[PDB]
């Protein structure tokens, strides 16, 4: 036990929002996804993040989303996200 609270920085457009999300390994991408649809008024998305490489992945699955985490646990409990419409 157990990945610590994490803060999503998530960019859309010019807007950021951060969100602190207390129990990422209780959390799924869906849920993660739906909140930021939520935010910004957004249907369909694709989210990246920037990884160790430096470079924008894009998460797309409660995998890909379980990999950016472990990632985060090493940089400091935050992820840097990328939001884009379509």
């Amino acid at each position: 036990a157990m990945e610590p609270q994490v803060t999503l920085n998530v960019t859309f457009k010019n807007e950021i929002q951060s969100f602190l999300v207390s129990d990422p390994e209780n959390t799924t991408w869906a849920d993660i996804e739906a909140m930021v649809k939520v935010s910004f008024d957004l249907n369909t998305i694709q989210i990246k993040y920037l990884d160790e490489e430096n470079e924008e992945v894009s998460i797309n699955s409660q995998g890909e989303y379980e990999e950016a985490l472990k990632m985060a646990v090493k940089q400091g409990n935050q992820l840097q996200m990328q939001v884009h419409e379509g």
